[PDB]
């Protein structure tokens, strides 16, 4: 059976997916689930992840809660030998590595900030507060991409598709003037015909943060 | 060359690591980073890892700055063809699922909850918040539970290594008497020889944690075996 992916597209680890699946050019049976009106606690969709997140993925008999398992599955799945996924152990390790720092440092950072503005609205957020924390985080990618073109190494991996949906989301916010390597890589990502998987969810979500926040991004 | 291994064995991902180490014999040279006198920021450590974070794994030229790629690279070098990072794809999925939950949803509640009690005491936490969090982990992991033996399957595996961690230092706090299969599970991680370097770590955070929070943990709380 085809892959079904349970999606909302203004999540950036959603958007991720959406990239690969672009990139690689599988066909994936998208099943909208819509956040914004609690659609992820519906029983079913609780029975199938109950972390009540997307993506999620059921392929067969196997259930995926987690994009950076989804890009790898995929990956492994749809595009062997290829170099999004390296095969050798050393490149391959350093993608996994920057796949957790995007869920345990980035994702986690702009997730703290825009649920901030969701729960408190937007006036009543320590805007300077996520500022430095999401900054920091800036300041470590532009010290990855000292020795690299891309986030991983000399070539496009599947840490660069997790890291730009997540970065093209906090950078509604905040930009990148201040970060040469880093404004770099992002306008060089953007020239990538998989990014177009990310426009439309990117744009949704800035409309949904901007009323249910009630205030207007820069 | 030999692995090196930044730490603090107060972090859960670090006691993760070291009972991987310890289920394997791996020898790794170990090198004390203390978290709590801000050690992890000193220059030559933030040039190796600019999360300034433990586990920090040196292994030849591979840097590796997560407790989830430490875990899986070790087990692929040395446990090669084992089953703790199985080698059928589904089964490995199923344990490359479980240890983003312990990163993205388990760890990242509790390092919120231990993170707001060293930052403003345990007098000004929100604890009840924090136990509603954390006790919807607790139902996640129990329903995981309701349909496998382990976290992840019918064996022990990486994922058991990478949430056991965690979950006894969130349990320092909050008691698991309404989860039987967490219990069981708990106590028969408890029973393994590799538990041992959880044991330490974790008396070192519960002292560390009421020295800083000005509080007591709950003695009740914590399962022990
Ligand atoms: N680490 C997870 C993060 C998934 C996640 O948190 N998704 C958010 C949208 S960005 C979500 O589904 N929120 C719904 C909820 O938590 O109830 C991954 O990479 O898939
Ligand atoms: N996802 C990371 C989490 C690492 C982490 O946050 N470690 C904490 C200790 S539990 C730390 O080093 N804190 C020091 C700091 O953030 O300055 C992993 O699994 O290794």
């Amino acid at each position: 059976p085809k892959p079904i992916l349970y999606y909302d597209e203004r999540s950036p680890p959603v958007r991720s997916c959406l990239m690969l699946i672009k990139l690689l050019d599988i066909d994936v049976e998208l099943r909208f689930v819509n956040l914004f009106k609690g659609e992820q606690f519906q029983k079913d969709f609780l029975a199938l992840n109950p972390q009540h997140s997307v993506p999620t993925l059921v392929h067969g008999d196997l259930v995926l809660t987690d994009s950076h398992a989804i890009l790898i599955h995929l990956a492994e799945k749809f595009d062997e030998g290829g170099s999004l996924w390296p095969q050798e152990h050393a490149e391959r390790m350093k993608v996994l590595n920057l796949l957790l720092f995007e869920c345990s440092f980035l994702f986690r950072r702009a997730s703290d900030f825009m649920s901030a503005i969701v729960r408190q609205g937007f006036a009543n957020v320590d805007v300077a507060h996520h500022e430095r924390k999401l900054t920091e985080a800036y300041i470590i990618m532009e010290r990855y991409l000292e020795n690299s073109d891309f986030m991983a190494g000399p070539q496009l991996t599947l840490a660069d598709l997790s890291i730009v949906t997540t970065l093209s989301t906090v950078n509604l916010m905040f930009p990148l003037s201040q970060f040469p390597r880093l404004r770099r890589w992002f306008t060089a990502m953007q020239q990538l015909d998989a990014y177009e998987a990310n426009c439309s969810g990117l744009e949704k979500l800035r409309q949904t943060m901007e009323s249910v926040g009630s205030f207007q991004f820069p």
